[PDB]
């Protein structure tokens, strides 16, 4: 049926739908209890079979298979005007976004470590045939007793493919001047510049960018003080031409990604555990 599951309180609600507390009841596992209505629902995707879902669920389970830092689905139902999402739940948790407000600029080491462990999930999601399309720090989880961060919410997301995109649902602040100018944009170098956005996000308390035109001229203004290897990197990210980006693997060999701490490291010595 679907009362596996004890609810409790709304967590948050939004583009993504409407996501309770919940407890599945077999074993007490804590869960996060999706709802997405299905007229609000934008792009679909569909099962090795007819049933047409939602993409988030084709995307999903594409992902959700072995450990990652990826959030696990754990089970989906079809009601008749919506889906709903059984999806894992850390705790205790906290989004990166109000991490960051609670706590400001972050400071290197600990950023080094949660982009680190961005890196990791993103490049699983790429090899699993997965794209996100909306990486940025309201859509990571960070459980604080392990130290280890979650990525979440594939709604605006697609199968990777090697040819241009020309559509984005995803959030335009964190979107490529390739896809601002031109509406095209292919998946690697675009997941790229939101990786450079976000690592900007982490170390200066803020994204760099607001409107379009700042994105476009592609001038980043350093408001903290940062070091020289972590401005390199984050000006090397937001390359306004996609082919000057780094790979995955330039990003994880440059000079500031060395010498991680591992995520209980993280959590002993920045979230006190
Ligand atoms: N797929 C989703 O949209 C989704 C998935 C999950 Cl597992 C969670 C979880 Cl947990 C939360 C609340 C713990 C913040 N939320 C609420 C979000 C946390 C980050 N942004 C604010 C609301 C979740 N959302």
């Amino acid at each position: 049926l679907e009362s596996q599951y004890q609810v409790g309180p709304l967590l948050g609600s939004g583009g993504f739908g409407s996501v309770y507390s919940g407890i599945r009841v077999s074993d007490n596992l804590p869960v996060a209890i999706k709802h997405v209505e299905k007229d609000r629902i934008s792009d679909w995707g569909e099962l090795p079979n007819g049933t047409r879902v939602p993409m988030e669920v084709v995307l999903l389970k594409k992902v959700s298979s072995g450990f990652s830092g990826v959030i696990r689905l754990l089970d989906w139902f079809e009601r008749p005007d919506s889906f709903v999402l059984i999806l894992e739940r850390p705790e205790p948790v906290q989004d990166l976004f109000d991490f960051i407000t609670e706590r400001g600029a972050l400071q290197e080491e600990l950023a080094r470590s949660f982009f680190w462990q961005v890196l990791e999930a993103v490049r699983h999601c790429h090899n699993c045939g997965v794209l996100h399309r909306d990486i940025k720090d309201e859509n990571i989880l960070i459980d604080l007793n392990r130290g280890e961060l979650k990525l979440i919410d594939f709604g605006s997301g697609a199968l990777l493919k090697d040819t241009v995109y020309t559509d984005f649902d995803g959030t335009r602040v964190y979107s490529p001047p390739e896809w601002i100018r031109y509406h095209r944009y292919h998946g690697r170098s675009a997941a790229v510049w939101s990786l450079g956005i976000l690592l900007y996000d982490m170390v200066c308390g803020d994204i760099p960018f607001e409107h379009d035109e700042e994105i476009i001229r592609g001038q980043v203004f350093f408001r903290q003080r940062v070091s020289s290897e972590c401005q390199h990197l984050i000006r090397w990210c937001l390359a306004l031409r996609p082919s000057d980006r780094p790979t995955f693997e330039e990003i994880q060999n440059h000079p500031w990604m060395q010498d991680v701490l591992l995520p209980q490291e993280t959590a002993e010595i920045h979230l006190h555990s």
